[PDB]
């Protein structure tokens, strides 16, 4: 049984370690999103200081 | 003398007083040419694992 809890382990290994990078992919994005849009945010700041 | 001394201080003062924003806004001017700089960098960051 043992043994086959290794098997097991493997098949859900396969798994997590492809789990794995997908989340932070989203994570990735996270960030990507709040830097462009970072640059964004100051650009509004400078439309309205152009306005100034 | 002494009358002219404030007198020269008061044509001091409005010149100084000038000058002091003059360098603020080249301050200014630093940041803006930086953070722009930053966020160019960032996207060919960005580029470069896209591409892996």
């Amino acid at each position: 049984l043992f043994e086959d809890m290794g098997r097991l382990l493997r098949s859900e290994l396969d798994r997590f370690e492809r789990e794995k990078v997908e989340d932070f992919k989203s994570g990735v994005e996270t960030f990507l999103e709040s830097a462009v849009e970072a640059q964004k945010e100051l650009i509004e700041k400078w439309e309205t200081f152009l306005m100034q």
